[PDB]
């Protein structure tokens, strides 16, 4: 698909057996999901953005289906107001910015 | 151009006659620039991100070149860690996300 940016580039994802809405975010290093349980081990991390940092739990080798495209990678979980698909998974579905 | 996302999508911008580095950010509603002087009056705005909110100065109808493409629109100035080109100006340069 080609997505114009007049509005927020929101898509449906599947993660942990759950459907969620998420933002396709070229300005994010990481994939940050609102609080949910995920399988396997995790470790704590601090991630920063405008405003400062938040504490998250980092889970590795997590599969997410992103608007129909499967990708695997590290997902961090914590108190974000918006689920964001960052570059670590955007690369895996072949996403590019074009102008 | 076609910009992949293995690295941060950083480009050169020109604002106020000055060259700066900025991030092309589909996740950002607004364009946020590091402290600098800009002409005219400003109005207040609060912008929210991952760690919370920051106060910025909103300047309308600012001329800015982005990777060689001219945009004229709203920029907010404040204590951002990274200059961010958000959707308000990405649309003016005709940017799309594709996968
Ligand atoms: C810029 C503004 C207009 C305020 N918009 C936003 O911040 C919205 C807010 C939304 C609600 C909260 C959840 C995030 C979404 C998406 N974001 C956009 C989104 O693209 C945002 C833009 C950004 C990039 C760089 C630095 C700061 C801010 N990115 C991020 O928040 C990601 C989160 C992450 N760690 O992966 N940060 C970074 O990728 C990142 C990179 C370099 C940095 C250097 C110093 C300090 C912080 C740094 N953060
Ligand atoms: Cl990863």
């Amino acid at each position: 698909p080609q997505i114009t940016l007049w509005k927020r580039p929101l898509v449906t994802i599947k993660i942990g057996g759950q459907l969620k809405e998420a933002l396709l975010d070229t300005g994010a290093d990481d994939t940050v999901i609102e609080e949910m349980s995920l399988p396997g081990r995790w470790k704590p991390k601090m991630i920063g953005g405008i405003g400062g940092f938040i504490k998250v739990r980092q889970y590795d080798q997590i599969i997410i289906e992103i608007a129909g495209h499967k990708a695997i990678g590290t997902v961090v979980v914590g108190p974000t107001p918006v689920n964001i698909i960052g570059r670590n998974l955007l690369t895996q579905i072949g996403a590019t910015l074009n102008f």
